[PDB]
C-alpha cells in the first residue's frame, strides 16, 4: 500500500461535531440517548421519526467542541438495548433536511 498526506490547515468542520446514529430502539428518546454519549459535552439531540411518529432508529447529535464527538466515533456500531447503534460523520445539509436548527448569530 501506498498514499501522499496532502492537506491544509482548516477550522474544525461541523460535519463533525455533526454526527448521525442510526440503530436505535423504537422505544429510544432524547433521554435513551444520553445514557449513551452520557458523559461527554452535549448541546443538542436530534431525533428522526416516522409517519406514525415512531422512533425507526435514526438520528443526529451536535456537539459544541469537536474533541467531545471524537469519542462518540469510537462508540461506532456497539450494542444499545439490543440494538447495534451506526455512529458515523453527517453533513450540515443533513441536520437541516432532517429538521434542526442553529443560531448564526443572533445579532441586535
Amino acid at each position: 500500500g501506498s498514499s501522499g498526506s496532502s492537506g491544509k490547515p482548516l477550522p474544525i468542520n461541523p460535519d463533525d461535531l455533526y454526527v448521525s446514529v442510526h440503530g436505535m430502539p423504537f422505544s429510544a428518546m432524547e433521554n435513551d440517548v444520553r445514557d449513551f454519549f452520557h458523559g461527554l459535552r452535549v448541546d443538542a439531540v436530534h431525533l428522526l421519526k416516522d409517519h406514525v411518529g415512531r422512533n425507526n432508529g435514526n438520528g443526529l447529535v451536535k456537539f459544541l467542541s469537536p474533541q467531545d464527538t471524537f469519542e462518540a466515533l469510537k462508540r461506532n456500531r456497539m450494542l444499545m438495548i439490543q440494538r447495534y447503534v451506526e455512529v458515523s460523520p453527517a453533513t450540515e445539509r443533513q441536520w437541516v433536511a432532517a429538521g434542526g436548527h442553529i443560531t448564526s448569530g443572533p445579532s441586535s
